[PDB]
């Protein structure tokens, strides 16, 4: 059928996306409490840390797809990639990342995430060093639209193809349905070299979340749907794990039921 | 001694626990070295019990970071009221407290139990039952009817004895004095300046007895200790700051036998 109408709804909805509210809802406590090892924050960081710890995910260039105003997803990654591209649809998110890169006080504070990353990576690294490295390795912050066949546009800055991709809570949150999801997955997969790796994190069985005024629509997906989409896009699934959101982390900022983390290698 | 009546806790903290000496990023620094001696010792699981006393705490808490998870009853001490007030400010999370969070974080980092620094500080604050006045120069340093559970299962002291003793003999006696507080079989963890003769604390200028590693060893033996571990950290040039003339730092793990 027609993809344009659905995409236009999404783009419209995100014009009301408020980065601060979003940061507060997802990365401040209770969800942003990293003290409980059973929490979602620690689980995510652990998936990322353990994956990079295999040494199997490395190279020169990495691209973060739909970064938003967050950086936690790149904390463990930055030690393995000299060149990191961050990306987002919204200018206001790109600016938010701009505040953090300039180490402004106005910026969101990721230090609890940085510290927790250093802690689980087990190298005795101090968080200030972790943060300094990330800031050094982010070579550009780019506009992106995963719905376009060339999500970064034509003749764009990013070194292509990238050795690896990271994406957290993007696809399912900008895709009106499973078919749009699959197409978005196919588009970003063009940015990854063959043999490259994708690290994918997202909400399971979610239909909405709040970002200030904006109550945005999410395509509820299942683990098996995520798995099939990855296979469909030409990936071997190396790892796919599920975190079940505990009742007390269900706070009415969304209707998420769980979080998935996928490690996939693009067949080449 | 009367010199300690000019001792400024904020200036002391600033001089020794703010950068450069307070920068914990470089693993080769003295801060990380100290935390490591503490951490590694307790990790052995051989230094355990219910009660512990920190001798001459001053306005600092780093020395108990790893210790607090092995002892449910912790007593902190210092000769100066101003230091006891400063500790309380951090213990009660009052305003103007010193920020020990960099130290808490590195303790968690070093211990490697994936503990968050807020939990660490929470546990310490919880287990410190009391902050008592003390004079190591007295044969009963805590006094007659001290609220402190005696004898203690273990003792900790950092940069005290050598810093309040005019000379080696005085040093030795102060060690004998505190040793009476320690249950036989108990453990003492002792940290201090090596070959130091003075250090500043704002308007106060304190005299120190310059001691060597083997001098410390001998003193522990004489006091009735078996020396389990004794290590030295040589002070790098960039950590020589004009606030003292320390040459090194020692760590001793001693068991009362
Ligand atoms: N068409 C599109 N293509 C790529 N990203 C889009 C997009 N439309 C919206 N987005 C972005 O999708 C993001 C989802 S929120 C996820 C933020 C971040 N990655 C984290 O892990 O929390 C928002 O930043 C939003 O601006
Ligand atoms: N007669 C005495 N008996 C016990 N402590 C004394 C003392 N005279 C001075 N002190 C204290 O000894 C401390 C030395 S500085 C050490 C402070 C802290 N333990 C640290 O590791 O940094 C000061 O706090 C000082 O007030
Ligand atoms: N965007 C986003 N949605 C989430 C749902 C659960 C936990 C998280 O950290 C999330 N981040
Ligand atoms: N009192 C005191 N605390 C110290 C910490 C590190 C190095 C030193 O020389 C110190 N002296």
């Amino acid at each position: 059928p027609d993809s344009a109408p659905g995409q236009a709804a999404v783009a419209s909805a995100y014009q009301r996306f408020e980065p601060r509210a979003y940061l507060r809802n997802n990365y401040a406590p209770p969800r942003g409490d990293l003290c409980n090892p059973n929490g979602v924050g620690p689980w995510k960081l652990r998936c990322l840390a353990q994956t990079f710890a295999t040494g199997e995910v490395s190279g020169r260039t990495l691209i973060d797809i739909g970064s938003g105003p967050t950086v936690y997803q790149l904390l463990s990654a930055c030690s393995h990639f000299e060149d990191i591209t961050m990306t987002d649809f919204l200018e206001v998110n790109r600016q938010e990342l701009g505040r953090w890169l300039q180490e402004e006080p106005g910026a969101f504070n990721w230090s609890m995430y940085s510290q927790h990353a250093c802690l689980i990576e087990g190298k005795g690294e101090c968080w200030q060093d972790k943060e300094r490295q990330l800031r050094a390795r982010v070579k550009r912050v780019l506009p992106i639209d995963v719905h376009q066949p060339q999500p970064l546009g034509a003749g764009s800055p990013a070194p292509l193809p990238a050795d690896a991709l990271v994406s957290a809570f993007c696809l399912e949150a900008v895709s009106p349905d499973l078919a749009s999801f699959q197409r978005a997955l196919d588009h970003i997969t063009t940015l990854l070299r063959p043999g490259g790796h994708l690290l994918l994190i997202g909400a399971l069985e979610e239909s909405w979340y709040l970002a200030g005024e904006a109550r945005l629509t999410v395509v509820p997906v299942s683990e098996e749907e995520v798995r099939e989409a990855l296979v469909r896009s030409g990936y071997k699934v190396r790892d796919l794990r599920t975190y079940i959101m505990p009742a007390h982390l269900q706070t009415g900022v969304d209707d998420v039921k769980g979080v998935f983390f996928a490690w996939a290698q693009k067949v080449g």
